[PDB]
């Protein structure tokens, strides 16, 4: 099993800063990225639904394309090595196809698959509220994506890489962007976050946060 | 500088799995939880918004409390060492004064604020739609959260400590459970996700996941 000291474990999530500047001449060897990729298919989610999709923008001109609508990364879409665009899943409803393959990842059985529909069911429309409407159906989707995104940050960390978390581009444009470029079904999936990947070509920015007094409160 | 090899970061999300049964003989020394903290501290967040608090619930009366409308974490809330209950921020618009100190932890003096408030009402308002209600708003914020669950998670792996992510509540009688208790003002916060924390008191269930092949798609 992997290990760290409190300092390591401290050192692991303090060296992780957003890189905005990359050097162009490393690129991350395809092993360590299979490694960060991997990073996020391992990750955890509600109910097993793992219900992302990491597009692995490599190509030269579809990344061109982007940088009218991508100001969060426009400087960072020339020179990082590796570009993933997570999608969500759309319409993730207990009593979808997509449900029936997140049980038959657990091998239940018909008897333990109908305690599992309610369940999700019970989850979804009662707890979470979830079936209000599409957009808060796709919100929970996603909300599960930005774990993978923190997995691969902090693997990529690990590994030595830099990296950049992305909200900064427009949703619309970017959907119909990579959805006319035949990379997903928009009925199915739609754009959630994005991340570059690379090897800092500048320093990295002192860590600013808030106390951790401000952050935490005891109830003992 | 912490650093990994490839197979030690895979160990590390592997050896993670979400812990349905503590040892309730075990528990977390204070530093360790503090480093766990430290973990969900650190995250990134959106234009560093740090949208989270983190209500550490120890009391056993309140557990207590908690038990009937928590089958997620029923065998969970008696055993287990810790228990956090993230909450996000509501109506994080850019106009608000949650912004007023999001900016303030950046050190913008005036020219610089003004540039980054029309940064953000143009990724909440055009990019991101995120003004269409008061729920979508809040939905971003709690995106944000699940990184910084993530990363408790992963942090605590690598101390050796077992964890489980937690949404199985109803968030409704939650919200107003911690919020009768005076714990968080609800019209500032409301409950994002919840995590427990301890020793594990069975062996690591083996990973089920879709493959890399299903997950990733390439684009050169
Ligand atoms: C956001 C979220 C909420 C979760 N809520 C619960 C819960 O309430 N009860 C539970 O036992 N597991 C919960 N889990 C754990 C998942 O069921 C689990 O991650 C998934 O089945 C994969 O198993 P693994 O994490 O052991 O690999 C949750 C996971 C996530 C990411
Ligand atoms: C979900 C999310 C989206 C982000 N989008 C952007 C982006 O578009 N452009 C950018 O340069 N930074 C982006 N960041 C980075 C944050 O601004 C950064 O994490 C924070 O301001 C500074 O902290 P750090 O260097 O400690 O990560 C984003 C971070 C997250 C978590």
């Amino acid at each position: 099993m992997t290990q760290l000291t409190r300092e390591q474990v401290l050192e692991l999530f303090h060296q992780r800063s957003s890189t905005r500047y990359y050097d162009p001449t490393k690129k991350i060897s395809d092993e360590d990225f299979e490694c960060i990729l991997e990073c996020g298919r391992l990750s955890p989610s509600s109910v097993g639904s793992e219900p992302w999709k990491f597009l692995v923008i490599q190509n030269k001109t579809l990344r061109e394309k982007m940088k009218p609508f991508s100001w969060g990364m426009i400087n960072q879409l020339d020179n990082c090595s590796h570009l993933v665009v997570i999608l969500a899943k759309k319409n993730a409803r207990y009593d979808s196809p997509f449900f029936v393959d997140v049980m038959a990842r657990k091998g239940l059985n018909a008897e333990q698959q109908q305690a599992a529909l309610a369940k999700y069911k019970a989850l979804q429309e009662e707890d979470m509220k979830l079936l209000e409407n599409d957009r808060t159906l796709f919100d929970w989707c996603s909300k599960q994506t930005y774990i993978a995104l923190a997995n691969m940050l902090t693997g990529a960390s690990a590994l030595g890489i830099d990296s950049c978390p992305i909200e900064g581009f427009h949703y619309d444009k970017m959907n119909e962007c990579l959805a006319e470029e035949g990379l997903f079904d928009p009925q199915e999936y739609a754009v959630s976050v994005a991340a570059t990947f690379g090897y800092r070509s500048r320093d990295i920015a002192k860590k600013s946060r808030k106390t951790l007094d401000e952050v935490v409160k005891w109830v003992g």
